[PDB]
């Protein structure tokens, strides 16, 4: 019956890692509010078991817990024996987080494989809630699972056209009506770009960084796994840029792109989630900002790849999540426009049309200013390549 939060983390992308490189994540996971990582991991990385070992350490070792997400991408239906001693190292380890007096294990894809095998080898009891794809499937298992872990974490109909927002509830909501008795794991994402020769795309997040947040306490699913702590080449990272992990080349549109700044929304909803409230609560007044670099429609001078696509479904917009103890107006300057609105109490998001230039924030109240400061990134007019992550930032009084 108690609610938990969890992230997802890239292991395949930290093969040099020390114990103390995870501890750092850990701690700015605990104070968020996260409860876990989900390791995501591969057969073929030769680091795998060096890192789960590093990572179930630091975890007891501040009071920080993990579970292991096998990536189905690279793990294989016959590597049933080695995922079986794999859960019999940690699923009673001290670090691994429990649910219901059972092991969390979750999948990246493999909706095939079978959890029987390995959870009656295991004495300790492990709690199988795999990514699975079909809603009606998750209905109907075979694999002996105990719930379903849905990726459907930006706005979809089902095919591979990419379409408008704003994000809405509607495969939440098939998953959980096939799932009856059984458990949820809802995702939770900021945003999606990703730039690669093998992908290149964005989804139509905009306000999603605040807004998901919002459908989960309507939502109230038994569980969350936020996407993602550290993919970077997707562009859906909540945690920091660190410098032990290996560039993959997303390094082009996430080394000056931080993303820290949405925790800050994350951490109220993830106290009001736990506690079963419909509202968070504001403690002191904050403001968390975030746009892309430069409007939609430039054309880049030497970008090999082309652009992603769906960028033509996308605003060019500067988002703010106002974090208020009493009601305030917001003032953004983008460029050479200036907008102000009257914000209410609460946590709100306003969007605001891009200029190229400085961005500028300021909210005041009774006539006095409060907080407020320039934006880390001027806005501009031309790129050598594709760039659609986006700068976050924040001001806190
Ligand atoms: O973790 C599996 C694989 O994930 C990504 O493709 C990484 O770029 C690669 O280095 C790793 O082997
Ligand atoms: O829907 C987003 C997903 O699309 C594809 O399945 C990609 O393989 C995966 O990396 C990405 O997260």
């Amino acid at each position: 019956s108690n609610k938990y939060v969890t992230a997802h983390f890239m292991v395949g992308i930290v093969e040099n890692y020390t114990v103390d490189d995870w501890k750092h994540d850990m701690e700015l996971a605990k104070e968020t509010g996260i409860d876990a990582f989900a390791l995501n991991c591969a057969s073929i990385d030769s680091y795998t078991d060096k890192q789960l070992a590093y990572a179930y350490e630091a975890a007891e070792e501040v009071d920080f817990k993990v579970f292991i997400s096998f990536d189905f991408a690279y793990w294989s239906n016959g590597d049933t024996a080695r995922i079986t001693s794999i859960m019999q190292t940690y699923a009673d380890h001290p670090g691994q987080f429990q649910y219901n007096g059972a092991a969390l294990v979750s999948t990246f894809v493999g909706d095939s494989f079978d959890w029987g095998p390995v959870k009656r080898a295991v004495d300790h009891p492990i709690f199988a809630v795999p990514n699975l794809q079909d809603p009606n499937w998750a209905g109907h298992a075979t694999t002996s699972i105990d719930g379903a872990f849905s990726w459907y974490a930006w706005p979809t109909d089902g095919g591979n056209s990419i379409i408008k927002g704003p994000m809405t509830t509607i495969w939440d909501d098939r998953f959980r009506n096939n799932l009856k008795d059984k458990v949820y794991m809802a995702p939770v994402s900021p945003w999606f770009s990703t730039h690669f020769n093998t992908k290149n795309w964005v989804f139509i997040c905009e306000d999603l960084p605040h807004l998901r947040w919002q459908q989960m306490l309507e939502m109230q699913p038994e569980l969350i796994e936020i996407i993602s702590w550290n993919d970077y080449g997707e562009s859906h990272y909540i945690g920091p840029y660190s410098e032990a992990h290996s560039d993959d080349g997303s390094a082009q549109w996430t080394k000056d792109f931080p993303h820290d700044a949405w925790r800050i929304i994350a951490k109220p909803y993830i106290a009001a989630y736990k506690a079963g409230e419909r509202e968070p609560t504001v403690e002191s007044d904050q403001l968390v900002y975030w746009y892309r670099p430069t409007p939609k429609a430039v054309t880049c001078s030497k970008d090999p790849l082309g652009p992603p696509n769906g960028i033509n479904l996308l605003e060019d917009s500067v988002f703010v999540t106002t974090l208020l103890t009493e009601p305030a107006t917001l003032t953004v300057g983008s460029g050479s426009l200036e907008f102000s609105v009257d914000v209410d109490a609460g946590i709100v998001t306003n969007s605001f049309p891009m200029g190229v230039g400085s961005q500028a924030f300021s909210v005041t109240r009774d006539g006095e200013e409060i907080l407020g400061g320039d934006g880390g990134l001027d806005v501009q007019d031309r790129c050598d390549y594709y760039n659609f992550n986006v700068y976050v930032g924040s001001f806190s009084a």
